[PDB]
């Protein structure tokens, strides 16, 4: 779930 929130942050 770092890759979720890292994820989510991210552009498009």
């Amino acid at each position: 779930e770092l890759l979720k929130k890292l994820l989510e942050e991210l552009k498009g």
